[PDB]
């Protein structure tokens, strides 16, 4: 009576997910007044999150809807890895966003000067082959590997997949993946506001005879409160295994899922998106 309906809102998230990126990245690519240095992280942004509602949202979907993984442990290995890359690389790509628009207004006439094309290139690739060093090499190779019985058991069954993972791996995981974006991101913001009104304020100055608090917490809250409630369980379940369940912890990374849906809505509503999204129907 639950099982029945309840993938209703899998079904739609995948199609929300997957059809909001699929549309991004036409707009951009097919449309020439749409090519820009600053559009590049957008597209890396919307592939990261279109191959994550292809691959890693089905799959947990289809776990928690059976409960059983039919599948071996090398297709659930992968997944994992799969899971790992792209939720990585999504968060940095955020903060790689976040840092160019602190140049952008911070230092206005040589702005040009320090970011070019092929500079985004290579800016991009090596945010992607860091998110890759996190995820495939350690779980490839089994590093994190965990040591208790549970996870042994977990370990050698070919039909069971539950996330044991190790302290050290979640710690450095955690730190490398939210922690350092968060700070630069909250450093950058608190910059942009400053010097914001401090325009404004010099603007009511000359002209004698509140607006970015809006855009700025669009975008602060989306991600805080997406992706801060899970880093903070998943740190804290490693030290005492007593504290938190297994469905709790479930239910946040599945809430953290979301947040991919809503890129678009938040980072591409600029008016010439308008009509590129107009013209394509
Ligand atoms: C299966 N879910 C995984 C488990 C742990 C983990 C996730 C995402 C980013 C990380 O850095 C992690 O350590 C989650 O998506």
């Amino acid at each position: 009576v639950w099982v029945v309906g309840m993938g209703i809102v899998m079904s739609l998230i995948v199609l929300a997910i997957v059809f909001g990126n699929v549309l991004v990245i036409t707009a951009i690519a097919k449309f020439e007044r749409l090519q820009t240095v600053t559009n590049y992280f957008i597209t890396s942004l919307a592939c990261a999150d279109l191959v994550m509602g292809l691959a890693v949202v089905p799959f947990g979907a289809a776990h928690i809807l059976t409960k059983t993984w039919t599948f071996g442990n090398f297709w659930c290995e992968f997944w994992t890895s799969i899971d790992v890359l792209c939720v990585t690389a999504s968060i940095e790509t955020l903060c790689v966003i976040a840092v160019d628009r602190y140049f952008a207004i911070t230092s206005p006439f040589k702005y040009q000067s320090l970011l070019t094309k092929n500079k985004a290139r290579v800016i991009i690739l090596m945010v992607w082959i860091v998110s890759g060093l996190t995820s495939f090499l350690p779980i490839q190779m089994h590093w994190y590997r965990a040591t208790h019985q549970e996870a042994i058991n977990c370990y050698a069954e070919e039909t069971c997949c539950d996330f044991f993972t190790n302290q050290a791996y979640a710690i450095a995981s955690s730190i490398v993946s939210f922690y350092v974006p968060l700070v630069i991101m909250v450093f950058v913001y608190s910059r942009v506001f400053q010097e914001a009104k401090r325009q404004l304020q010099k603007i009511d100055k000359s002209e004698g005879r509140h607006k970015a608090l809006k855009t700025l917490g669009i975008i602060m809250g989306t991600f805080t409160l997406c992706w801060l409630p899970f880093f903070i369980v998943n740190i804290v379940h490693v030290i005492q295994d007593n504290l938190i369940r297994k469905e709790v912890y479930i239910l946040l990374n599945w809430i953290g899922y979301v947040n991919s849906g809503f890129n678009p809505l938040i980072y591409c509503r600029s008016p010439d998106f308008r009509i590129a999204f107009q013209e394509l129907l």
